[PDB]
């Protein structure tokens, strides 16, 4: 049962500091399935990429094993079955247009080994964080 | 016109880490005056004390010269004028009993000269942290 949960384009605000964000769309996949060690440990791939640039791949796997911290370290509610259900919900109406929710991708440093994806709220007041999480580039 | 816009108590969960919280009613203060270098620059002050408690003194002292920096670091969307009305609805709802948030104050390092107070909300997904204020220990 490896299954994907969420295959879309999304509109995000992307920038390696210190330039200036350009929005553009990016895929953005999300799948559950097998690794770890032994092949057996639950996995949630989460995976952003550019339709007009192969370099540009970024993913974050998340082993079950490690789920505990993460979600301590989030205050997540919600179980390693519930996480990318959530996940995919908010990332689903931000693609349909449907969301009050952006989101915006900070890479480090082209040279860069990493960023962070959040999911933002803009409120009457100031814009809020719901998440975070740092995805990896590889390939 | 050096006016006090709020003088109540509000419940905190508060810790010093490792520790474990507990949850405690504290004093919160916000006033509006005058100082800076030649006595001239409009401030914030945000104090929040404990009753059965002298040692207990925590303040944040905000000038409008670095208002700027603080309202990009933290998205904020309003102006300083602006900034501790903001501060006092969300504390008056809290104290009011009448508020979907919560506070959270976690101590550095008794021998702590700092805090950061929270102010959460929790979804059905995860702890959502809306603004956190540095406060330094005094007096």
């Amino acid at each position: 049962e490896p299954q994907t949960l969420l295959e879309t384009t999304v509109m995000v605000s992307t920038k390696m500091p210190p330039h200036e964000p350009q929005v553009r769309p990016l895929g953005v996949y999300v799948r559950t399935g097998r690794g770890g060690p032994n092949g057996v440990t639950r996995v949630v791939l989460v995976r952003l990429t550019d339709p007009t640039d192969p370099f540009f791949l970024f993913e974050l796997e998340l082993l079950e094993d490690d789920y505990n911290a993460f979600k301590q370290h989030l205050e997540l509610l919600v179980d390693f079955h519930g996480f990318p259900r959530y996940l995919v919900g908010m990332l689903r109406d931000i693609a349909d247009g449907a969301s009050a929710y952006e989101l915006s991708f900070v890479l480090n440093s082209g040279d860069s080994n990493r960023g962070t994806l959040r999911v933002l709220e803009t409120t009457d007041f100031k814009t809020v964080e719901h998440i975070s999480l740092v995805l990896l580039r590889q390939g």
